[PDB]
């Protein structure tokens, strides 16, 4: 079976709150290395906001630095996105992606179907 990615954890969240997204990759862990989270806000391209090498080294989009943390557990074939200090501007469809290779910028060979995260303002 080809590797498959299913994101969990999406939903509605209040601004200032937090949310963890998770993705298990099915199949053979040896067939992928780098993993990442993309987000597509309405009207926008899918934007890579966090990526992680097989060994755990990370890179973040400037727009999420200091607020989001990407991590992984290879014993569970999983990658996680802990999103703190959420803002309305973080509302988007969040996609997990994976690569056969171990670079933080592509090529993204495998994609989940995405999960919606909606951050509502307090005012």
């Amino acid at each position: 079976m080809q590797v498959q990615l299913v994101e969990t954890g999406g939903g509605l969240v209040q601004a200032g709150g937090s949310l963890r997204l998770s993705c298990a990759a099915s199949g053979n862990i040896n067939s992928f290395n780098a993993m990442g989270w993309f987000r597509q806000a309405p009207g926008k391209q899918r934007e890579l906001v966090a990526a992680i090498t097989f060994g755990g080294r990370t890179n973040y989009a400037d727009s999420v630095k200091g607020r989001f943390t990407i991590s992984r557990d290879n014993t569970k074939g999983s990658v996680y996105l802990q999103m703190n200090s959420l803002k309305p501007e973080d509302t988007a469809v969040y996609y997990c992606a994976a690569s056969e290779n171990n670079l933080l910028t592509g090529v993204w060979h495998y994609w989940g179907r995405g999960t919606q995260v909606t951050v509502s303002s307090l005012e």
